């Protein structure tokens, strides 16, 4: 069911990095990883939590559709793409934290806890601040737990409307060409050690889907593109993408 | 409403070709084309009909979802990608006619005719074989009529469920990167003169969507790649994509 391939560590060492990549072959019901232990260690989800947060806001009517505009609050922040109006698509694409903090406040603690319990998401713990617990609160999730959550979403099995799940999967769209489709979400856990970069999602092929969940040590923002670079190197090594 | 911009004709003359490109700026509600007459000339839709065909098959339950596998019927045909099992996603990607002919036969002429009238689709005529009328029957649609149909699909305003429209828009996914998303459908009218190629769809940006419908003279299959190349050069010139 699960099997270890330490050859992938070469792609992390090439960049003075350390992390885990978890792959799940859906047709084969078989998984692969370079580090079985780290694959099952739980971290703050950071902005990968925007996937469940989006599903919850949509199912509860906090967000009516993927076109609804959440207007900039006028506060100029460090990330320039945040200083503008957004909808669900662009809020996801640029990980616009302030938009999702507003979602979390509207959802509230009671509804957020009950939804995460129904999702079986990570340790299901929302302890901490209602609008920041996924960045510095008590919630934790492993790479394999991310995949288990992503598989339910792919098959429309979560306890939200199929419509909510289809909208979030549209918003997760990251890349598409004649060879594959990638639906994924980045994340960067900075507030609580150890600082890690996330990348979770899946690769749609003609005949199959490969779910993936990776995280890696990330001491600064400069290495964030290594998330994408290293995952693709593993995908290329395993003959999943050309 | 429509502004003629015949500088685009340069992009057709470079490649020994002739045709029309039609653009619709959704935010501004203004349209652009290099040839208003041809923009309103109605042709056989060819495999661009796979968009309404998909919508009807899904709304009637002929297609359960985008994952349902439709087995190869065993007959080896000239296009190698057709000689395999398909789902809705890959049947649209590779324009697998025999799969959609089976859809059309199950839909039947009565429901096909009723649905195209509800869709306001072209001249709404399905005379000929129910499983080939978009290739050699009486149906005709112009580039501007493709735009108006696609605009309803984008806004979920066609007379089918929101679910069917979301699934078909997912299946139209052609290309996606950090700059744009293209949902579109190719078509090649081969059986009745004039032989023409189609490309219809839209380009999703952060802040806007640009609908497009193009067709061009296509006497040989060697020029089919010019549909996307010419369209993209127009999009590049208009600063829609980089
Ligand atoms: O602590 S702040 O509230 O100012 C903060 C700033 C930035 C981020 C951030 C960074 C990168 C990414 S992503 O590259 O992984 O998508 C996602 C989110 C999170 C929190
Ligand atoms: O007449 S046949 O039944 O043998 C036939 C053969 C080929 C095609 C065809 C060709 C190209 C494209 S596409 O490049 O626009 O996607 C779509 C469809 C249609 C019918
Ligand atoms: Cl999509």
């Amino acid at each position: 069911m699960w099997q270890e391939n330490k050859s992938w560590n070469a792609h992390f060492t090439e960049h003075k990095s350390q992390g885990v990549v978890v792959l799940w072959n859906e047709n084969k019901q078989q998984g692969f990883t370079n580090n079985l232990k780290r694959a099952n260690q739980a971290f703050l989800p950071a902005s990968t939590f925007k996937i469940p947060n989006s599903l919850i806001a949509l199912d509860l009517g906090v967000v009516k559709d993927e076109h609804q505009v959440f207007k900039w609050d006028g506060q100029t922040r460090d990330i320039a793409t945040w200083n503008r109006d957004h909808n669900l698509i662009t809020a996801m694409k640029y990980s616009v934290v302030p938009v999702y903090q507003e979602f979390a406040r509207q959802i509230g603690e009671a509804r957020m806890s009950k939804m995460l319990h129904a999702f079986d998401y990570g340790n299901e713990d929302i302890s901490g601040n209602v609008d920041s617990f996924w960045l510095d609160g008590g919630i934790r999730i492993s790479a394999t737990e991310q995949i288990s959550f992503l598989r339910k979403l792919y098959h429309n099995k979560l306890h939200v409307s199929e419509r909510s799940q289809r909208i979030v999967k549209q918003a997760m769209l990251t890349e598409a060409n004649g060879d594959y489709i990638i639906r994924a979400k980045t994340g960067y856990s900075t507030r609580i050690e150890p600082k890690i970069g996330w990348w979770v999602g899946w690769v749609e092929l003609d005949d199959n889907v490969w779910f993936f969940a990776m995280n890696m040590d990330m001491p600064t923002s400069d290495g964030l593109g290594l998330r994408q670079a290293i995952t693709k190197e593993v995908l290329k090594q395993e003959k999943i993408i050309p």
